[PDB]
């Protein structure tokens, strides 16, 4: 197979016999295929920054160890270079222990992986406007990836309402550093839907929440340019194309 980087893909597995699937050491998690009573599905993602050429997973079963090649596509993404520098980019240390400690925080919640499904069926569009910057946009320090756009972002005005992508649980309801207002949703199995740059939080950590629940209001807090709703998917312990995503994902749990 091939995947472009920055994008998820769902294997499709036999169920029985099935004892685990893998890449090098770590264990990939599988759910249920919601049609199928004799498969299993798993997500796989590649990273968008440094992903390897190529990817050799390995599913064990009983009697049985089938291998599964996917290769790393680049893709056609925006890129804009620079090669003027002038780099350092550092800044006061409590400022630096408050990413720090926000970083951990998400990373312990991005690495956890709830085993049953939270979300109720094919995810929305978390509203009804456009995008006004794709995912994969990225800058260039020497032929490679300084940083990359996390996420899509959508035309909102300041104060535009804001539905949740799909059913879930919230797990980060506050202000952070750089994502400024951000909501972070847990749909099960690794998926989390992220809203960022929110005006006003209408969730509590903890709280359960069905798709098309308002969550809150858009805005331009944190590092942003003005007024927008970013909007932004993690799966398989990784940022991936949202609405890629969101495609590949209501192909398979529609209804
Ligand atoms: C630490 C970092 O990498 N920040 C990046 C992407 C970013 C955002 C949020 C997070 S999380 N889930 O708290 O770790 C990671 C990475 C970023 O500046 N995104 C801006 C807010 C954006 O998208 N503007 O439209
Ligand atoms: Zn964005």
């Amino acid at each position: 197979m091939e995947l472009i980087k920055g994008q998820a893909l769902f294997l499709e597995l036999d169920k029985k016999d099935f004892l685990s699937l893998k890449n090098n050491d770590k264990n990939i998690p599988t759910f249920a295929h919601p049609k199928n009573q004799e498969k299993i599905l798993a997500i796989f993602s590649l990273p968008y920054k440094n992903p390897p050429q190529n990817t050799k997973l390995i599913a064990f079963y009983k009697d049985k160890k089938e291998e599964i090649f996917i290769k790393t596509l680049e893709g056609n993404y925006k890129s804009e270079k620079l090669q003027v520098e002038n780099k350092k980019i550092f800044p006061p240390k409590t400022i630096q222990e408050r990413i720090a400690k926000e970083l951990k925080e998400a990373n312990a919640i991005y690495s956890s992986y709830t085993p049953k499904a939270l979300f109720n069926g094919a995810f929305n569009i978390p509203l009804n406007s456009f995008i006004t910057s794709d995912f994969g946009k990225a800058r260039t320090f020497n032929e490679k990836v300084a940083s990359y756009h996390s996420g899509t972002d959508f035309r909102a005005a300041t104060g535009t309402p804001i539905y949740a992508a799909n059913s879930g649980v919230v797990k980060i309801a506050k202000d952070r550093y750089f994502a400024g207002n951000s909501v972070v949703i847990d749909h099960g199995f690794g998926i989390y839907s992220q809203y960022y740059h929110l005006s006003k939080i209408d969730v509590k950590v903890g709280q359960k929440i069905k798709k098309g629940e308002l969550i809150g209001l858009s805005g331009a807090s944190g590092r942003v340019s003005g007024p927008a709703l970013h909007f932004g998917i993690l799966a398989g312990g990784k940022q991936v194309d949202p609405l890629d995503f969101v495609s590949k994902f209501n192909a398979i749990f529609q209804l």
